[PDB]
């Protein structure tokens, strides 16, 4: 398949904004190609444009791989019932449309012109079907690796959550809509302090509302520990 | 968990007979552990004696993928709706029996007393999920190239098959059954002829009973095409 302008455009966006270079452009663009978009433009006669529906099938299996391995070597204590409850959860349209969004997968996807009329930039279903097949793409051209380095952090986090019986979902977004409800001005987030516990960097935020400390998290990284400061306020205020 | 005397002859056994020597041990010993040998170890003070079926549990992971990534590199104009089909099938208890018994599986496994006298060794279930459980240790242990080095080939041939809607047995056992019975002389396979047609070699065999040629198979190795033969002759014997 001949990329043609408007396609090597957005995947030329694509990776410098999430920063996931690729070797084989063919493989990402075929990942954010939504059926309705290949069936579009194999009805004008480009035939070789094909949808992301085969890499989401492969993609599946490196999701599930993926969060396994995470929860097998993570939680030695666990009961098997009990990575099963998480497997399941982590892998969740639910969970793969937040991670989605978080990565604006929304602004690179193919779609036809009747689905991008209804809606289908913003279906959780699209949006995760072509996260999966975004996976099965860097799978195949770089290696499962490579989607332990960029994925690895970020999913350990989500399993920990669910693990723990914590409700997982945007937490900043959610404190956000909260506080500007109930005092008319936003959250601040102020990284506090650094720790090197465990073996890895902690960052410590505090998440304050008209100056006062609501509450402090702790993550890996200023983004974790933000959004773990939201999770603890969201669940105080309440 | 220290291994005793019985369960280190097993390990050193199935490494020997396999081929398939591990860095760590532990790994081969706990995948080999049906949970009533755990449970009987365990009441018995010896705690760290574990099941297979964390392992296991991780196994399906990797033994999805495994089959996954063949469906999707050797199949590219399938349907998405035939990839799923042929994934189902193809990691079955069924199909994942078979192959435990092609490694005789059945005689690493460790059982409990019980399970054993109530025929565990024999239990599809329990062969099938050891063998899920192993594929996770040889992926803990040696990764997942060493997992396609050992079964590709094997898991390729099940799933043309499948793919191809070929009913999938143990071929051989059940031609030499119906063959036995009806001349009362055994099948035999003859290797006619070996040839590299672009891709590597492949050998051609007869499948003969009372040497007349009942049927002729092709694979890549000779096994390969002695189970096609097989296939072929049995199909054709219920004419």
């Amino acid at each position: 398949h001949h990329m043609n302008e408007s396609e090597r455009k957005i995947v030329e966006e694509f990776q410098k904004e999430t920063g996931i270079n690729f070797k084989n452009e063919e493989l990402l663009f075929r990942a954010l190609c939504h059926s309705s978009y290949a069936n579009e433009q194999n009805q004008a006669g480009r035939k070789d444009v094909e949808s992301n529906e085969k890499l989401e099938f492969l993609g599946d299996a490196v999701l599930e791989l993926f969060v396994c391995e995470i929860l097998y070597k993570k939680y030695p204590e666990a009961e098997v019932g009990d990575l099963a409850r998480v497997k399941s959860a982590a892998a969740s349209e639910e969970v793969l449309a937040m991670v989605s969004r978080k990565m604006n997968l929304g602004k690179f996807l193919f779609l036809g012109k009747g689905e991008e009329k209804t809606g289908g930039r913003d279906r959780d279903s699209i949006l995760a079907d072509a996260f999966e097949a975004l996976l099965a793409a860097i799978y195949l051209d770089q290696g499962y690796e490579k989607i332990k380095e960029l994925f690895e952090q970020e999913f350990e986090f989500y399993i920990e959550k669910i693990m723990k019986g914590e409700m997982l979902f945007d937490y900043k977004t959610a404190l956000q809509e909260i506080v500007q409800s109930e005092h008319k001005v936003p959250p601040e987030y102020i990284l506090v302090r650094t720790e090197k516990n465990d073996g890895d960097r902690i960052f410590v935020v505090e998440v304050r509302v008209n100056g006062k400390t609501i509450a402090t998290g702790k993550g890996r990284t200023k983004k974790e520990a933000e959004k773990e400061a939201a999770r603890i306020a969201y669940e105080k205020l309440l």
